[PDB]
């Protein structure tokens, strides 16, 4: 390391640096991927965007390879290097929120907790991720869909503008208006393109919202599924109805007899009238007979906390995700005789229908592939013992081969750490081209390769 560098950086970097001799740096690099023990050279926390800056000129200037962390939720760990430097925004928290304007600007290493926080102070909201603790930074970059999708569309669908720090170390905002062709980058094309500092996007009066959750005995999982698939089909926007096999959580609303074995956890709510989501929500609730069932009036943040029952964060995580056009009969049992050899309490095989205002923005507006594919398959293996990786692992791999007839595309924000090669797939040929133009004039270096990558 190079000294006259490195002393710049320090009389330019007004953030806190974490070295491999300092006690927090064990805490300090994890991610929430447990899987994913790397070792940086330097993890920098930046506090504002020139702190961002330094880090990007001292990197590019240092030969360091570069990792960038938002909330640190990587499925594939991207955000934590062996040997790099981690731009991490975990201290650019911050929010200021217009309640006239119906405007929020947010920091690039925001959580969505904290978001949905400051926006709700005002009964506003937009769309984003289901759990509190993922970050806004690359959920957002990715996509980024939940609760409010159907009705909002995605996050990106929100974005007005972007600050951002190019790997030239400039400070650029893009908008629809300014530097347009990296706006529709960012909005899909993950970290590839700079350090977004700042979010700016519209907000929605979003009041009370009326909520479900239930379980399903899965020998009724075939008539639960499809009346699923046939009812999303044709539901109206404001319905979210969403799909969890797992162990069922030993939970004092569950019978006794049905704790730790294989069950369809559904969650539904109606973003609307609770009155009209309590008819809504009842005519979906009895596919099957619902065990446990849980039906409240949720404020919109607290819809955004309750993912998922049983408050337990794995350490350990893999996924395998795809999209699906149709949902057959055939597929419907694939997944159900996939999810009866569930091992760990807390893993689920995610199914969810996204379409609805997220299929209505055409094709080529942003970045963002596959959004005429309603339905999103998440085998999401999670566990705690590292010595039994390879159990659950092959469960997430050996059932996704078994839907591959049906599955197509994929969210980059969830694929595994050995799926870099899925990245032309996910985003086919047109979209792939147009992003690498992007790449070629704003990171031609590929500085920023620690994501789903498009070379330049
Ligand atoms: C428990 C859990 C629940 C989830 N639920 C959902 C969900 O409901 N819906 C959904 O759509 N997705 C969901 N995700 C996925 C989420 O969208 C991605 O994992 C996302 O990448 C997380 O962002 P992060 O900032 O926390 O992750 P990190 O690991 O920090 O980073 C992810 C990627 O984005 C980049 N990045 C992050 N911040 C910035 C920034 N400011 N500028 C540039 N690049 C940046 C990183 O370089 C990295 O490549 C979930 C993930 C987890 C773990």
């Amino acid at each position: 390391l190079d000294p006259a560098t490195l002393a710049a950086f320090s009389a330019a970097f007004r953030g806190e640096l974490i070295w491999p001799s300092d006690a927090d740096y064990d805490e300090a690099r994890r991610i929430w991927n447990g899987t994913i023990d790397r070792r940086p050279a330097l993890i920098a926390r930046c506090t504002s965007t020139p702190d961002v800056v330094a880090a990007v000129s001292f990197a590019r200037k240092s030969g360091l390879l570069v990792a960038v962390r938002g909330g640190g939720h990587s499925m594939a760990g991207h955000s934590v290097c062996d040997g790099g430097i981690v731009i991490d925004l975990s201290l650019m928290n911050s929010i200021k929120v217009s309640r006239r304007l119906r405007r929020a600007r947010a920091q690039g290493g925001c959580l969505l907790g904290a978001f949905d926080t400051a926006t709700q102070a005002h009964m506003l909201a937009t769309p984003a991720g289901m759990v509190s603790h993922t970050g806004l930074g690359g959920l957002v970059l990715g996509g980024g869909f939940g609760w409010l999708s159907r009705k909002y569309g995605l996050s990106i669908d929100n974005l007005t503008s972007v600050e951002i720090v190019t790997a030239d170390g400039g400070v650029l905002t893009a908008s629809d208006t300014e530097n347009p062709d990296l706006f529709w980058a960012v909005r899909g094309g993950g970290g590839n393109f700079g350090v977004v500092t700042a979010f700016e996007f519209d907000l929605h009066r979003v009041g009370p919202v009326r909520f479900a959750s239930t379980y399903y005995s899965l020998d009724e999982g075939p008539q639960v599924i499809r009346a699923w698939r046939d009812h999303m089909a044709t539901a109206p926007d404001e319905l979210t109805w969403a799909l969890y096999l797992r162990l069922a959580p030993p939970l004092p609303e569950l019978p006794a007899d049905m704790h730790g074995k294989p069950v369809i956890c559904a969650m539904s709510c109606w973003i609307g009238d609770p009155h009209e989501g309590e008819r809504q929500l009842e005519s979906i609730l009895h596919a099957g007979k619902p065990h446990g069932l849980t039906k409240a009036t949720l404020p919109y943040r607290a819809l955004q906390a309750y993912s998922f029952p049983g408050a337990v964060v794995p350490d350990r995580i893999y996924t395998k995700s795809g999209y699906l056009n149709e949902l057959s009969d055939e597929a419907t049992d694939t997944v159900l005789e996939h999810a009866a050899d569930i091992a760990s309490p807390f893993t689920q095989l995610e199914l969810l229908y996204l379409g609805g205002a997220v299929a209505r923005v055409p094709d080529d507006a942003t970045a963002y592939p596959n959004r005429q594919s309603p339905f999103v398959t998440n085998l999401a293996a999670a566990w705690m013992d590292p010595t039994e990786d390879a159990r659950h692992t092959a469960w997430a791999r050996e059932g996704y081969r078994a839907l591959a007839g049906h599955l197509s595309g994929g969210y980059v924000n969830f694929m595994n750490p050995g799926e870099a090669d899925r990245t032309r797939e996910a985003y086919g040929a047109a979209k792939f081209e147009r992003l690498q133009g992007v790449k070629a004039k704003y990171d031609p270096t590929n500085l920023f390769r620690l994501n789903q990558n498009i070379p330049p």
